[PDB]
């Protein structure tokens, strides 16, 4: 059928409808720190989220998305490996049924409890629809979550998740500040890759922050109460909505830091 994370429609099945799933530049990957060399040429990263305008939060049956008004150079990502300006369009997470798994990228094989993806598109292209088709069209900032102290910037999201329990539900979600989801360090790894959900388009410059953020067990448990299923259907808890590591193939992962 259509795609999900189950035994019958999960990542091992995706290539049938989306052959690029077996492509040369698929994400996520394992980051081997011994081989991901420091690159002194990487300009530093500019995460500029002060004018971010959140619009809504919605459960799309795979995760939940927080959508932003990307009509102006409000919330943008620049510098680092990027040429030009990338507008924030949406963020979502991937998480596990147990703390020991849930991230899409891994670092020396370590899996984090969850992974946040802030998705941006290259203003070279006019809108998200054109950008997503081009190898230089997207940049996704990925941030690892580990379980520890509460992330206070995540609480506004956690406290609305009751209202979007099931597939197709959404809610107005204004004045959310994504700066509240960043760690202290902007140190990062970068490589060229893909969307980690169908259609798996190889159009993403990946920027994956070294420093995880901490979130509390209560916060993660609230992610784990969401449903993959639509209302009235049998319960299928939305957990383990991660694709595993894909072959690195001919690519290099470069580190911004020594
Ligand atoms: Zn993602």
């Amino acid at each position: 059928h259509h795609w999900g994370y189950g035994k019958h429609n999960g990542p091992e099945h995706w290539h049938k409808d989306f052959p690029i799933a077996k492509g040369e530049r698929q994400s996520p990957v394992d980051i081997d720190t011994h081989t991901a060399k420091y690159d002194p040429s990487l300009k530093p990263l500019s995460v500029s989220y002060d004018q971010a305008t959140s619009l809504r939060i919605l459960n799309n049956g795979h995760a939940f998305n927080v959508e932003f008004d990307d009509s102006q150079d409000k919330a943008v990502l620049k510098g680092g490996p990027l040429d030009g300006t990338y507008r924030l369009i949406q963020f979502h997470f991937h998480w596990g049924s147990l703390d020991g798994q849930g991230s899409e990228h891994t670092v020396d094989k370590k899996k984090y409890a969850a992974e946040l993806h802030l998705v941006h598109w290259n203003t070279k292209y006019g809108d998200f629809g054109c950008a997503v088709q081009q190898p230089d069209g997207l940049a996704v900032l990925g941030i690892f979550l580990k379980v520890g102290s509460a992330k206070p910037g995540l609480q506004k999201v956690v406290d609305v998740l009751d209202s979007i329990k099931t597939k197709g539900k959404s809610a107005d979600f204004t004045n959310f500040d994504p700066r509240g989801l960043l760690p202290e360090s902007l140190d990062y790894w970068t490589y060229p890759g893909s969307l980690t959900t169908p259609p798996l388009l190889e159009s993403v410059t990946w920027i994956v922050l070294k420093e995880p953020i901490s979130v509390s067990s209560e916060q993660v448990l609230k992610f784990r109460k969401l449903n993959f299923n639509g209302e009235g259907e049998p319960e299928e808890l939305m957990v383990d909505n991660w694709r595993p590591a894909q072959p690195l193939k001919n690519r290099q992962i470069k580190a911004s830091f020594k």
